[PDB]
């Protein structure tokens, strides 16, 4: 099992930055961390920054900890995720 997802930043620019391959075993709060980790923000906590799915300029879904990636991700339109600072 695997899924291909895209990650983009609020902090610098979006559209496409890097892609992460996720399995069903690795959970969304860990991916929250992994994707920001992968953007080198290993030292910062999700307590400040958090991750959002972007489809196409309207329905944009914030991705929290209790949601499974495999379920919270859409596949249907665009699989982009943006990490945003909420502080």
């Amino acid at each position: 099992d695997c899924c291909i997802i895209r990650v983009s930043l609020d902090v610098d620019n979006g559209n496409m930055y890097k892609s992460i391959l996720v399995t069903s075993q690795d959970k969304a709060p860990a991916v929250i961390r992994k994707a920001m980790d992968k953007h080198n923000l290993e030292e910062e906590e999700p307590e400040d920054y958090e991750l959002l799915q972007i489809l196409s300029d309207d329905r944009k879904l914030k991705i929290p900890e209790n949601a499974n990636v495999f379920y919270a991700m859409n596949s249907t339109a665009n699989y982009d995720f943006v990490l945003k600072k909420r502080t």
